[PDB]
């Protein structure tokens, strides 16, 4: 019983269905989201990427992604502003958590994306987007830094 969530409630229903549909068991984890992964990009090295993303799925950090997480997520992706779609973009990015995204953290989002995809350099690139959106030069971007940054 949602509907705090971007979704009509005849389209939870929906989502529901085609989430056991998918994943029966109700839990999909780590390695199965590790092993799509292996297919979305199967001329690169997703295992960084499909890390990072995972961690943001699994709100409270259990190991499993359970519906309240995955519904969330295809709402605030697909469905959401752009302000409630950079915060998501912001907690990728922001791998310890501590409210800020840092050099070496961009960096290693940069690598991984540069990993997943490359057969078909990412230090010159961040140091360019950090110089541009760490307004203050203080070596950390706020989420205020970062939504600005993008737009
Ligand atoms: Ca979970
Ligand atoms: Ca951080
Ligand atoms: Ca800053």
């Amino acid at each position: 019983l949602t509907r705090k969530t971007y979704f009509t409630e005849k389209e939870v229903q929906q989502w529901y269905k085609g989430f056991i549909k998918d994943c029966p068991s109700g839990q999909l984890d780590a390695a199965g989201f590790q092993k799509i992964y292996k297919q979305f990009f199967p001329f690169g090295d997703p295992t960084k990427f499909a890390t990072f993303v995972f961690n943001v799925f699994d709100e409270n950090k259990d190991g499993r992604i359970e519906f309240s997480e995955f519904i969330q997520a295809l709402s605030v992706t697909s469905r959401g502003t752009l302000d409630e779609k950079l915060r998501w973009a912001f907690k990728l990015y922001d791998l310890d958590n501590d409210g800020y995204i840092t050099r070496n953290e961009m960096l290693d989002i940069v690598d991984a994306i540069y990993q997943m995809v490359g057969n078909t350099t990412p230090e010159k690139r961040v140091d360019r987007i950090f110089a541009m959106m760490d307004k203050n030069a203080d070596g950390k971007l706020t989420l205020q830094e970062f939504q600005e940054g993008s737009k």
